[PDB]
RNA sequence: ACGUUCCCGGGCCUUGUACACACCGCCCGUCACACCAUGGGAGUUGAUUGCACCAGAAGUGGAUAGCUUAACCUUCGGGAAGGC
């Protein structure tokens, strides 16, 4: 929409089918990574702290914490590099961006689970 | 050449001594040059620890947003218990 209509052509045919899921909730990210002539897949497991809507350059941030330190990969929703998306778990959040998590650590971090 | 008061040496009695190769003795303290152990010393670097907080893995215990329910009760709807 908010692009002129010949470049919204151009990015329909780029769009791809991801399954839709909410702000808050721990996902599962299968990241192709190169390794030099072989391909692999990685899963990166994170609470989603904040998420952009903006048609095919939609993207959402992915938070984990490994070894004591936080983290955060701002990941593209139609690129190729994500191979699938899954839904963990899923959280209820007041607000969209969750940008208070980054300054907690343990215990505070944790996010309500949603039924 | 009165005389023993003195310079020197020698005889005896008593006295004090930290001296005994014996006063031509023994022996004290600073200064100078080395080497040793140590005290204070702006600090530098370790070990162990008092107290006040933050923290909350697994485990056990109270309670239930909720989910799956073999033993017994069932009016086969379920209840009881139990687990997550």
């Amino acid at each position: 929409s908010n692009k002129h209509l010949l470049v919204q052509a151009v990015e329909n045919a780029q769009i791809i089918e991801r399954p839709s899921f909410g702000p808050g909730d721990t996902v599962v990210v299968q990241v192709k990574v190169r390794e030099g002539e072989r391909e692999r897949l990685q899963a990166f497991e994170g609470i989603v702290i904040a998420k952009r809507n903006r048609g095919l350059n939609s993207a959402f941030t992915v938070r984990k914490i490994s070894s004591g330190v936080g983290v955060e990969r701002a990941f593209q929703l139609h690129s190729p590099i994500i191979e699938s998306i899954e839904v963990k778990r899923r959280g209820a959040v007041r607000r969209a961006k969750l940008y208070y998590l980054r300054e907690r650590s343990g215990k505070s971090a944790r996010i309500r689970e949603k039924l």
